[PDB]
């Protein structure tokens, strides 16, 4: 989704910065620690930990602590 990603919340809004880790979670309701890589204004491209480099939405990004953006 875009902009408005399916949630319990409403349209989130959030940013992110490349090289700095964050929990992503996957659909199957696991959260996955890993870093930016790259970012679209959709979509952040973390690369886990098991280097890894998927297109997750803002709502599955989670600050580590706890952020300014």
């Amino acid at each position: 989704g875009a902009m408005a990603p399916p949630v319990a919340a409403p349209s989130p809004a959030v940013t992110y910065a490349l090289q700095e880790d964050v929990f992503i979670k996957c659909n199957d309701g696991r959260f996955y620690l890993g870093t930016i890589i790259d970012q679209t204004s959709d979509q952040y491209l973390i690369r886990f930990d098991d280097q890894s480099e998927q297109w997750c939405e803002p709502d599955k990004l989670r600050k580590l602590g706890g952020g300014s953006s």
